[PDB]
């Protein structure tokens, strides 16, 4: 058992929020998962956030620090290879917030494994995190070794972004520069070979608000207006109770509902309407706990809209009483820039044939013009969820 958290509070009351996040790497090198505050679970229970009480091992390995991860060595598959370990704090636009406004901020790391002696050790990170203006960094790198066992290195660099995922190919350079600068030495940073500078995973963290140009530009320094939008909507189900006859899934209504200044409702674009001035609905003609499969898709023509719309929610519900969303796992929204084109459908017949037809050229598949923008969801219990 291995046990990794920040311990910034100074007092369980205090309100700013500091994301400690890991980003895995396998054999292969490419990104396989993700961790954070919104997604608490990752590799199949090998990584547990703390906040949460279940999906972890009944073996209780019980910390006190505050952003805690537990991770649990011998669950993990042979093609995970690193870990990195990106310390992160968001930012509020009218606030300037960074990681040095806290009382203090240290990296505690809890080697548990052996029987009888608990390893414990703190580093600290603020003298790091004091110089310049800062928001996320590079905390530590694990890797394994060839013959097992983990070895952690702590190669630490500042950056101004603030999300785990902008930083991709500064993640990639770490890597590469544990292959060259040191000795050891990883299967994955042989195939690490090219490095594609506008390579990002969209994280989003809840009342994270972006101007749709800015989000969309991201490392490229162009600007793009956001002429048009894809909402791609998913909802996944938990597995029904066994008992006599087979309860039925719910069938989920979704409602975009566009206000105006005075607060009354202009055009809604919903499972019913299926229409709107400026909105069409709809596509033109083992257990992953995170799966996302679409099931409907809102387009969104940015200068087609009424002139008086002035703010668009997206409410997702079934107004049937007594069930709460129980019976109901997770329920996740995708916008995409789609201005440049539309990727098409995985698995659809076009889209193989022409992922076929075009020959590499040194990528694996043409690039998509499609800019995924925010990847937000709720998540749902097993049976608490109801009212």
């Amino acid at each position: 058992q291995y046990s990794f958290g920040i311990n910034f509070k100074s007092s369980p009351e205090e309100k700013l929020n500091f994301d400690l996040s890991c980003v895995a790497f396998d054999v292969k090198g490419q990104l396989h998962d993700t961790l954070h505050a919104r997604k608490p679970t990752a590799l199949d229970g090998a990584l547990v956030k703390g906040f949460e009480k279940q999906a972890l091992p009944e073996e209780t390995v019980q910390v006190e620090g505050d952003d805690v991860i537990y991770m649990f060595p011998k669950k993990f598959e042979r093609q995970v290879e690193v870990l990195l370990f990106v310390a992160s704090a968001p930012s509020i636009p009218g606030k300037k917030h960074d990681l040095d406004s806290s009382s203090k901020l240290e990296f505690a790391v809890s080697y548990s494994d052996v029987g009888g002696q608990a390893f414990n050790q703190s580093f600290d990170l603020k003298p790091l995190a004091a110089q310049g203006g800062v928001s996320s960094i590079i905390v530590a790198v694990m890797y394994l070794q060839a013959e097992g066992g983990w070895t952690l290195r702590s190669v630490g660099d500042c950056h101004p972004f603030d999300s785990p995922g902008l930083i991709v190919p500064e993640l990639k350079q770490t890597i590469l520069n544990l292959r060259d600068h040191h000795g050891v030495q990883l299967d994955a940073a042989d195939a690490i070979q090219a490095i594609d500078p506008a390579e990002r995973v969209p994280v989003t963290r809840q009342f994270q608000d972006q101007s749709l140009d800015e989000a969309s530009a991201g490392r490229a320094a162009e600007p793009a207006p956001v002429k048009k939008l894809r909402i791609d909507l998913s909802w996944t189900f938990w597995p029904p109770p066994p008992p006599e006859e087979p309860p039925e899934e719910p069938a989920l209504e979704y409602n975009l509902v566009m206000y105006n200044k005075d607060g009354e409702e202009v055009q809604s674009i919903s499972t019913g309407n299926r229409e709107a001035t400026g909105a069409r609905a709809g596509r033109p003609e083992k257990v992953d706990p995170y799966e996302f499969k679409e099931r409907d898709v809102i387009y969104l023509d940015v200068p087609d809209l009424p002139a008086e719309v002035r703010s668009m929610v997206l409410l997702v519900t079934n107004y049937d009483e007594e069930n709460g969303f129980t019976r109901v796992r997770t329920v996740r929204c995708r916008l995409v820039d789609v201005s440049n084109g539309e990727a098409p459908l995985p698995g659809s017949k076009a889209a193989v044939a022409a992922a076929a037809a075009a020959a590499e050229q040194g990528l694996a598949a043409p690039p998509n013009p499609e800019r995924v923008l925010a990847d937000y969801g709720v998540l749902s219990k097993y049976e608490d969820d109801k009212a």
